[PDB]
Protein backbone atom coordinates (compact mmCIF):
# COMPACT_ATOMS: atom_id res chain seq x y z
CA UNK A 1 0.00 0.00 0.00
CA UNK A 2 3.38 1.92 0.33
CA UNK A 3 3.05 4.15 -3.05
CA UNK A 4 -0.48 3.76 -3.09
CA UNK A 5 -0.62 7.66 -3.49
CA UNK A 6 1.72 7.79 -6.42
CA UNK A 7 -0.09 4.73 -8.71
CA UNK A 8 -1.78 6.45 -11.70
CA UNK A 9 -1.27 8.47 -14.81
CA UNK A 10 0.40 11.81 -14.47
CA UNK A 11 0.81 14.76 -17.09
CA UNK A 12 3.26 17.35 -17.07
CA UNK A 13 1.61 20.58 -16.31
CA UNK A 14 4.50 22.88 -15.57
CA UNK A 15 8.81 22.81 -15.61
CA UNK A 16 11.59 25.15 -14.08
CA UNK A 17 14.98 25.11 -14.22
CA UNK A 18 14.99 21.94 -16.69
CA UNK A 19 17.40 23.45 -19.54
CA UNK A 20 20.04 23.94 -16.66
CA UNK A 21 19.57 20.84 -14.71
CA UNK A 22 20.23 18.78 -18.14
CA UNK A 23 23.05 21.21 -19.08
CA UNK A 24 24.76 20.42 -15.47
CA UNK A 25 24.03 16.55 -16.30
CA UNK A 26 25.82 16.89 -19.60
CA UNK A 27 23.10 16.27 -21.81
CA UNK A 28 24.09 18.28 -25.36
CA UNK A 29 22.47 21.44 -27.07
CA UNK A 30 20.37 18.92 -29.65
CA UNK A 31 18.86 16.64 -26.90
CA UNK A 32 17.91 19.53 -24.57
CA UNK A 33 16.43 21.54 -26.89
CA UNK A 34 14.17 18.13 -28.31
CA UNK A 35 13.86 16.82 -24.72
CA UNK A 36 13.26 20.44 -23.03
CA UNK A 37 10.25 20.58 -25.13
CA UNK A 38 8.51 17.93 -24.26
CA UNK A 39 5.23 16.71 -22.21
CA UNK A 40 5.80 13.27 -20.79
CA UNK A 41 3.34 11.65 -19.19
CA UNK A 42 4.76 9.54 -15.97
CA UNK A 43 2.40 5.79 -15.43
CA UNK A 44 2.91 4.59 -11.77
CA UNK A 45 2.26 1.31 -11.26
CA UNK A 46 2.90 -1.42 -8.16
CA UNK A 47 2.64 -5.26 -8.37
CA UNK A 48 3.70 -6.58 -5.27
CA UNK A 49 7.41 -5.12 -4.04
CA UNK A 50 7.83 -4.26 -7.74
CA UNK A 51 7.46 -0.44 -8.74
CA UNK A 52 7.05 0.30 -12.69
CA UNK A 53 7.10 4.21 -13.88
CA UNK A 54 7.16 4.62 -17.38
CA UNK A 55 7.37 7.95 -18.88
CA UNK A 56 5.80 8.52 -22.56
CA UNK A 57 6.66 11.34 -24.71
CA UNK A 58 6.95 12.54 -28.13
CA UNK A 59 10.87 12.57 -27.71
CA UNK A 60 11.08 8.61 -26.06
CA UNK A 61 9.58 6.56 -24.15
CA UNK A 62 11.47 4.98 -21.15
CA UNK A 63 10.44 2.04 -18.39
CA UNK A 64 11.79 1.71 -15.29
CA UNK A 65 10.85 -1.57 -13.10
CA UNK A 66 12.29 -1.57 -9.59
CA UNK A 67 12.40 -2.79 -6.01
CA UNK A 68 12.49 -0.34 -2.89
CA UNK A 69 16.47 -0.17 -1.79
CA UNK A 70 17.67 -2.83 -4.54
CA UNK A 71 20.10 -1.42 -7.21
CA UNK A 72 19.19 -1.63 -11.04
CA UNK A 73 20.64 -0.62 -14.20
CA UNK A 74 19.25 2.34 -15.95
CA UNK A 75 19.49 3.90 -19.30
CA UNK A 76 17.97 7.39 -19.42
CA UNK A 77 15.92 9.29 -21.49
CA UNK A 78 19.22 11.32 -22.79
CA UNK A 79 21.03 7.46 -23.12
CA UNK A 80 23.42 7.67 -19.68
CA UNK A 81 24.11 4.09 -18.68
CA UNK A 82 23.49 5.06 -14.81
CA UNK A 83 23.24 2.45 -11.56
CA UNK A 84 20.13 3.92 -9.55
CA UNK A 85 18.67 2.77 -6.19
CA UNK A 86 15.57 4.26 -5.54
CA UNK A 87 14.59 4.69 -1.41
CA UNK A 88 10.93 5.92 0.30
CA UNK A 89 12.36 8.43 2.56
CA UNK A 90 9.51 9.72 4.81
CA UNK A 91 6.90 8.97 2.12
CA UNK A 92 9.02 10.99 -0.66
CA UNK A 93 10.65 8.52 -3.62
CA UNK A 94 14.20 9.48 -3.75
CA UNK A 95 15.55 8.63 -7.05
CA UNK A 96 20.02 8.06 -7.26
CA UNK A 97 21.58 7.70 -10.48
CA UNK A 98 25.50 7.08 -10.26
CA UNK A 99 27.54 7.46 -13.49
CA UNK A 100 30.77 8.10 -14.79
CA UNK A 101 31.72 9.25 -10.41
CA UNK A 102 28.59 11.70 -11.49
CA UNK A 103 25.34 11.78 -9.20
CA UNK A 104 21.64 13.55 -9.70
CA UNK A 105 18.65 12.77 -7.17
CA UNK A 106 15.14 12.98 -8.18
CA UNK A 107 12.76 13.24 -5.36
CA UNK A 108 9.05 12.20 -6.34
CA UNK A 109 5.93 14.06 -3.71
CA UNK A 110 2.84 14.39 -3.14
CA UNK A 111 1.59 17.84 -2.55
CA UNK A 112 -2.10 18.24 -2.57
CA UNK A 113 -3.76 16.88 -5.92
CA UNK A 114 0.36 17.10 -7.88
CA UNK A 115 2.85 14.99 -7.77
CA UNK A 116 6.05 17.34 -7.89
CA UNK A 117 9.89 16.11 -9.25
CA UNK A 118 12.44 17.58 -8.01
CA UNK A 119 15.56 17.13 -9.70
CA UNK A 120 19.05 18.10 -8.61
CA UNK A 121 22.58 17.99 -10.19
CA UNK A 122 25.18 19.60 -7.65
CA UNK A 123 23.61 23.61 -7.38
CA UNK A 124 21.49 22.97 -9.58
CA UNK A 125 17.90 22.46 -9.11
CA UNK A 126 14.91 21.84 -11.35
CA UNK A 127 11.32 21.21 -10.41
CA UNK A 128 8.59 19.48 -12.69
CA UNK A 129 4.49 19.04 -11.76
CA UNK A 130 2.68 16.93 -12.58
CA UNK A 131 -1.17 16.21 -12.18
CA UNK A 132 -3.35 13.56 -12.94
CA UNK A 133 -3.88 12.43 -16.67
N1 LIG B 1 9.83 10.20 -21.97
C1 LIG B 1 10.63 11.22 -21.60
N2 LIG B 1 10.81 12.21 -22.49
C2 LIG B 1 11.54 13.28 -22.09
C3 LIG B 1 12.10 13.38 -20.86
C4 LIG B 1 11.86 12.29 -20.01
N3 LIG B 1 11.17 11.18 -20.36
N4 LIG B 1 12.35 12.18 -18.74
C5 LIG B 1 13.25 13.10 -18.19
C6 LIG B 1 13.37 12.91 -16.74
C7 LIG B 1 13.36 14.07 -15.99
C8 LIG B 1 13.46 14.01 -14.62
C9 LIG B 1 13.55 12.79 -13.97
C10 LIG B 1 13.56 11.60 -14.71
C11 LIG B 1 13.46 11.64 -16.11
C12 LIG B 1 14.51 13.44 -18.94
C13 LIG B 1 15.81 13.09 -18.56
C14 LIG B 1 16.88 13.56 -19.31
C15 LIG B 1 16.70 14.37 -20.41
C16 LIG B 1 15.38 14.70 -20.75
C17 LIG B 1 14.30 14.25 -20.04
C18 LIG B 1 12.91 14.60 -20.45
Amino acid sequence: HMCDAFVGTWKLVSSENFDDYMKEVGVGFATRKVAGMAKPNMIISVNGDVITIKSESTFKNTEISFILGQEFDEVTADDRKVKSTITLDGGVLVHVQKWDGKSTTIKRKREDDKLVVECVMKGVTSTRVYERA
